[PDB]
DNA sequence: TATAGTGAGTCGTATTA
DNA sequence: TAATACGACTCACTA
């Protein structure tokens, strides 16, 4: 086992040789160097700039040595953070620190000082341990490799892409150990504040500002960019240079995942990841003897796709992003948003200085986001230009606790548009008629024209023939194609629809074409259930047109609400009429009746049922499906100055999201019993043995467990997690007393459990049909390059017919040939309950559904 | 399964120039 | 000897 079995100068050249074997020493040496960016900038690569590194590292650098020498000079305890940190090589700490940081600061919502020094002491003790590997590693590979030129030259422009290795051909000194953190959070966080402390002393790169000061359920310190660094990396051209995200793409194939940890870096310098992404290490344990050939092989197909950046979309994205007016509207504008001046009569204390209140914490609230966006666009960027020359580029995979394949470099295919539109495929095969067919729905599929069918997307293109030339001509000229809905991918389309125009059918394309199931999860139950009714309305029959369920539960709201206009309850007067006198509060009870009239007043069309839809039960819903319909609806209707018919704006939310859900349950009226039915199981699984005086335990608490049907095992067990306060005397100003989660678990939290099994469920489902239609679209046609995202599925045009077919096949054989529930049922059931074990049963019944009219829809992607 | 209420007023402790 | 940093509590929040 590398763990031992090697040495630390064994394991340091191993990599390095084996990755020279093939590809040559110049790929090797270049893939180690790249992933060694991860801990420490090269000398050479830093030297060679004289870009905020050049300043913001020296500055950072020399304040870690002073702050050591402060630190012994001194009697008494040594500050926690020391004690870890003492020992890590400064160029490293300071280099970190700054990387962290910037990526922390790409999440539009949470930067509070635990995410930060959280991800900052992770990525400090990944150098603590792998640190002293890594310096041999490097001294190894700046080393030319022994004789023969032919072995050396490695790339040799051999017109076909390196292939990755053979698991056989791997040394075990290569089967990575440990993606698993040992510090207890406490220090991690120690050493990740104490290094936030010094960047913002050193440098004044970041600072700490304090929300929402004395509420209990808000209160927070979070970090903010400095506005002098926000406005040079907007800016400025190339001023995050040499500061790369931590997980960058690979310049060679990455490793294959043979086992639980190890695969895809190939570096022994530096932490291995996990194939499974946990809560934690035991968790992660449970997968090291199990068995599932199909997931690794799954994996290991997507991981060999190769891609490489699309230069002419590049070429514009440098351009135009740099401008003060941006054709794509969804670039952040690099000015700021003044503060809505005070009404000069502020004093009044009328609902204005708190209205008012309101809106600057409004504007302050989209200038973070504003600053997070830009700083982020400013990453793809930097690295898209710093691989835009490579022959291919790969990125290596992981998977999600459920078993969704992730991309893991920070820059990858999964990404935005913007990020998609900079990278395509790189093996690509002449287009001819069928592939050309498929383009040009790609084409009117990056504009909106995608809930309509075929041939009049086809039809969509033709017409604009002239505009998708004009642009692919003169992009910066005419910007037709920056209004289109994926503007970034419109645009990589009219200069591929361009070649086509200019050398015929022969034309090699790579541009990576997308289907995307209708609504997914609803077509999984639909599926699993066989229900006719509910798969129709995604799009699992074939149909002239195409069904949105988003579009027929709005009509569906609608009809209620124009019943309700008619009729229905009254405005029941002040509340006071259940008891006497005083409170004449709640002096309204608004009936349906002038509740349904206020929402026909607003509106109510698909847009407002479906993001509604979306973020309840299924998806992300904390507590209350209306406490969200109030503030995604109402609230900011009221806020923009309309809004005005919702006199009592809570119960017009909470009338709301009973039509919404009332829709909803007879529109996938199949569906929902078996969200219930899975809930059921939760409740019963995470419940407690109890009984009459003597609760001894029979059963403690469960987590509910099942098998994908690829043979994906996965475990649900949310817990309640121990919490703490530190003391952290912070600048010497005040003391920083941060809430954190501890790396210990107390009880598996009940609620939690039952409320996440359903999309978990089908998040796993979809999951594992993704992985059959890879290994199949592989296997069976020979589609080597893979566009994968959750429930998009890509290739080049001219695989894009086979591919096409493959989903819709995977997707009908699976369900055919599984009982999902009923496989669950045998999982939960002798584990599971202990004598009562009634009430929760009775399977849904299967429907009239044919599986096999999958195979003939259309709009069925997925 | 990625995630965390906040700072001040005090007191008690193992540490260390 | 007597500074040092900070965990463990408690209280009021600028709501």
């Amino acid at each position: 086992i590398a763990k031992n079995d090697f040495s630390d100068i064994e394991l340091a050249a191993i990599p390095f040789n084996t990755l020279a074997d093939h590809y040559g020493e110049r790929l090797a040496r270049e893939q180690l160097a790249l992933e060694h960016e991860s801990y420490e900038m090269g000398e050479a690569r830093f030297r060679k700039m004289f870009p905020l590194i050049t300043t913001l590292l020296p500055k950072m650098i020399a304040r870690i040595n002073d702050w050591f020498e402060e630190v012994k000079a001194k009697r008494g305890k040594r500050p926690t953070a020391f004690q870890f940190l003492q020992e890590i090589k400064p160029e490293a700490v300071a280099y970190i620190t700054i990387k962290t940081t910037l990526a922390c600061l790409t999440s539009a919502d949470n930067t509070t000082v635990q995410a930060v020094a959280s991800a900052i002491g992770r990525a400090i003790e990944d150098e603590a341990r792998f640190g002293r590997i890594r310096d041999l590693e490097a001294k190894h590979f700046k080393k030319n490799v022994e004789e023969q030129l032919n072995k050396r030259v490695g790339h040799v422009y051999k017109k076909a892409f390196m292939q990755v290795v053979e698991a056989d051909m791997l040394s075990k000194g290569l089967l990575g150990g440990e993606a698993w953190s040992s510090w207890h959070k406490e220090d991690s966080i120690h050493v990740g504040v104490r290094c936030i402390e010094m960047l913002i002393e050193s440098t004044g790169m970041v600072s700490l500002h304090r929300q929402n000061a004395g509420v209990v359920g808000q209160d927070s310190e979070t970090i903010e960019l400095a506005p002098e660094y926000a406005e040079a990396i907007a800016t400025r051209a190339g001023a995050l240079a040499g500061i790369s995200p931590m997980f960058q793409p690979c310049v060679v194939p990455p490793k294959p995942w043979t086992g639980i940890t190890g695969g895809g870096y190939w570096a022994n310098g530096r932490r291995p990841l996990a194939l499974v992404r946990t809560h934690s290490k035991k968790a992660l344990m449970r997968y090291e003897d199990v068995y599932m050939p199909e997931v690794y092989k799954a994996i290991n197909i997507a991981q060999n796709t190769a891609w490489k950046i699309n230069k002419k979309v590049l070429a514009v994205a440098n351009v135009i992003t740099k401008w003060k007016h941006c054709p794509v509207e969804d670039i952040p504008a690099i000015e700021r948003e003044e503060l809505p001046m005070k009404p000069e009569d502020i004093d009044m204390n009328p609902e204005a200085l708190t209205a008012w209140k309101r809106a600057a914490a409004a504007v302050y609230r989209k200038d973070k986001a504003r600053k997070s966006r830009r700083i982020s666009l400013e990453f793809m960027l930097e690295q898209a230009n710093k691989f835009a020359n490579h022959k291919a580029i790969w990125f290596p995979y992981n998977m999600d606790w459920r078993g969704r394949v992730y991309a893991v470099s920070m820059f990858n295919p999964q990404g935005n548009d913007m990020t998609k539109g900079l990278l395509t495929l790189a093996k690509g095969k002449p287009i001819g008629k069928e592939g050309y067919y498929w383009l040009k729905i790609h084409g009117a599929n990056c504009a909106g024209v995608d809930k309509v069918p075929f041939p009049e997307r086809i039809k969509f293109i033709e017409e604009n023939h002239e505009n998708i030339m004009a642009c692919a001509k003169s992009p910066l000229e005419n910007t037709w194609w920056a209004e289109q809905d994926s503007p970034f991918c419109f645009l990589a389309f009219c200069f591929e629809y361009a070649g086509v125009q200019h050398h015929g059918l022969s034309y090699n394309c790579s541009l990576p074409l997308a289907f995307d199931g209708s609504c997914s999860g609803i077509q999984h139950f639909s599926a699993m259930l066989r229900d006719e009714v509910g798969g129709r309305a995604v799009n699992l029959l074939p149909s002239e047109t195409v069904q949105d369920i988003y579009g027929i539960v709005a009509k569906k709201v609608n009809e209620i609400l124009q019943a309700d206009a008619i009729n229905g309850t009254d405005n029941e007067v002040v509340t006071v009429t259940d008891e006497n006198t005083g409170e004449i509060s709640e002096k309204v009870k608004l009936g349906t009746k002038a509740l349904a009239g206020q929402w026909l007043a607003y509106g109510v069309t698909r847009s407002v049922t479906k993001r509604s839809v979306m973020t309840l039960a299924y998806g992300s819903k904390e507590f209350g499906f209306r406490q969200q319909v109030l503030e995604d609806t109402i609230q900011p209707a009221i806020d923009s100055g309309k809004g005005l018919m919702f006199t009592q704006p809570n119960q017009a939310a909470g009338y709301m999201a009973k039509l919404i859900w009332e829709s909803v349950s007879v529109t996938v009226v199949a569906a929902v019993e078996a969200m219930n039915w899975l809930k059921s199981a939760a409740k019963l699984l995470a419940a407690e043995v109890k009984d009459k005086k003597t609760g001894e335990i029979l059963r403690k608490r469960c987590a509910v467990h099942w098998v994908t049907p690829d043979g994906f095992p996965v475990w649900q067990e949310y817990k309640k997690p121990i919490q703490t306060r530190l003391n952290l005397m912070f600048l010497g100003q005040f003391r920083l007393q941060p809430t954190i989660n501890t790396n210990k678990d107390s009880e598996i939290d009940a609620h939690k459990q039952e409320s996440g099994i359903a999309p978990n469920f089908v998040h796993s489902q979809d999951g594992s049909h993704l992985r059959k239609t890879v290994v199949w679209a592989h296997e069976k046609y020979g589609i080597e390059s893979f566009a994968l995202i959750h429930d998009s599925f890509g290739t080049i045009p001219a695989d894009a017919a086979n591919l096409f077919k493959a989903v819709r096949e995977t997707m009908v054989d699976t369900y055919e040939s599984c009982d999902v529930l009923a496989d669950f049922y045998d999982q939960f059931a002798d584990q599971l309950h202990e004598s009562q074990l009634d009430k929760m049963p009775a399977l849904p019944a299967k429907g009239n559904l044919n599986l096999r009219d999958i195979l003939e829809s259309d709009f069925a992607f997925a």
